[PDB]
């Protein structure tokens, strides 16, 4: 159970984005229905009045929270992967438009899930803004909590993988458009019951054998990380 408070750009807090530049849902409940339009940008997908200005090569940091800013972030039970996608705003996230900029599942060295490291990072994970065409974009941050993903939601609606999905309105101003955005996947549509990483047993299957849902990270992606960039507590 987690939500996006706002974003930082190059380590500078852009301020509370809820219902302003984040298409916030009313609460931190998960999405579970893989076929639902809610898979696109969660249960209240509508244009919000601001879009955060960034340039290609900027660090865009999502900041997540549980109940209040910089709290426990997400229950430590919620082991799973984190991904960030991008699509042009003109799409409203419809069609084969979502391009993957970031994937993190299990780190074998530290023996930690992406979610474990997100808590340690005070809810902060980042992507570097790619050299796409200047214009308006949606950045879709996705946390998958796997603590009930031994079942499929489609088969048993009180279990299944849990999706924490947040769409940020991002305006890319300065960019040479040297890596134009390639073809995307649909949400809903890319994740199905057979997709690797949707149905998984974190209790019996070694985390080392976990494979995150495709698609793969775009070669044009400029980097990203799960790591605190800024101290919320100093504001
Ligand atoms: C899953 O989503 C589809 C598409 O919106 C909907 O028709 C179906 O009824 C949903 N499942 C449940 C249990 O609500
Ligand atoms: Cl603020
Ligand atoms: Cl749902
Ligand atoms: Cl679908
Ligand atoms: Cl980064
Ligand atoms: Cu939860």
């Amino acid at each position: 159970h987690t939500l996006v408070w706002g974003v930082w750009v190059n380590g500078v807090d852009q301020g509370d984005g809820r219902n302003i530049y984040i298409r916030s849902p009313p609460n931190n409940n998960p999405v579970k229905n893989l076929t639902s339009p809610d898979m696109t940008c969660n249960v209240d997908n509508r244009v919000v009045p601001k879009s955060v200005p960034v340039n290609a090569g900027d660090t865009l940091t999502f900041e997540w929270y549980h109940n209040t800013r910089d709290d426990d972030i997400i229950a430590s039970s919620h082991h799973g992967p984190i991904a960030v996608y991008i699509a042009p705003a003109a799409s409203n996230g419809q069609g084969n438009v979502w391009v993957k900029l970031f994937e993190d599942a299990y780190n074998v060295t530290n023996s930690t899930w992406a979610v474990d490291r997100l808590i340690t990072a005070h809810g902060q994970h980042s992507v570097v803004v790619p050299h796409v065409a200047p214009g308006d974009y949606l950045f879709r941050a996705e946390i998958i909590a796997l603590h009930e993903a031994d079942s499929l939601y489609s088969q048993n609606p009180i279990r299944g993988a849990q999706f924490y999905i947040s769409c940020a309105q991002i305006t890319i101003n300065s960019s040479d458009d040297s890596t134009p955005l390639p073809a995307g996947v649909p949400f809903p549509g890319a994740y199905t019951d057979s997709t690797p990483g949707i149905q998984f047993n974190i209790y019996t299957t070694p985390a080392t054998s976990y494979v995150a849902p495709p698609p793969s990270v775009w070669s044009g992606a400029l980097g990203g990380s799960i790591a605190q960039v800024g101290d919320a507590s100093l504001e």
